[PDB]
């Protein structure tokens, strides 16, 4: 059920050598994907509707749905980014509650990659590092 | 301890399994990166932050290698390694090594696989690239 994501920054020496900077935060596995890990450079995805090399993590933040004049569901969401590459998906459901009950609805056919939920406090911290720059990779475990 | 390694291939998207053990050298957690050929003998080339090596270790007395074992799985995770496996089918004794009580795990996994579990992994990586790895542990 819970899913534990852990956001890395890194930085190279010309040299080549890496250090990496780390930073955890909390969500939870749904029903539209798999409960399993994943890991993958972070894009922020953008609504309206490959632009990247397979194996990306995308975060979505969904706007209230009253307000929202996207074409697709939470759930239409979840399976573009897979057709399109990602090993999992992060959505931001602050503005849309009710976004986790779909999400965690019964599934006619539940994808293969993970599809995680955050909020509240976890997700103002994501969406600071998803905003702040991109080159941030995300570690999604199942503890 | 089993680890569960699934690896992506790609031509459009398929996949495939095989199994190793996760090593006291690193720790015991999942990661995911695209595959990258460590030379059997290095140094003694920069890639992208969260690669997962891949090296078969020589028969250590035939092994021309500046680094040990554990050498080259600190090595590969200074240079950006997200995950390191180890086909130790000719070096048993790299198993005892990676497995010293170790007061200095790495935060990333060190794996290492043998037997027919590692001719399929060394037989990806041999042939060409475009692979990616997933490690689970179950």
């Amino acid at each position: 059920d819970t899913a534990f994501v852990e956001v890395v920054l890194f930085e190279s020496s010309p040299n080549g050598d890496y250090t990496t900077y780390t930073t955890g935060l909390q969500g939870r596995f749904s029903r539209a994907g798999a409960t399993i890990s994943a890991e993958g450079e972070i894009v922020q995805m953008h609504p309206l509707g490959d632009l990247y090399e397979y194996g990306w993590v995308g975060v979505v933040k969904l706007e209230q749905p009253e307000l929202d004049p996207s074409c697709l569901t939470v759930l239409g969401k979840a399976k573009r980014a897979v057709q399109r590459g990602a090993t999992a998906v992060i959505f931001d459901v602050s503005e849309n509650p009710d976004a986790i009950d779909q999400l965690n609805q019964v599934s006619e056919d539940p994808l293969k990659r993970p599809v995680v939920y955050v909020k509240g406090a976890d997700a103002v911290k994501l969406m600071n590092i998803v905003n702040k720059q991109k080159v941030a990779r995300a570690r999604i475990q199942h503890r």
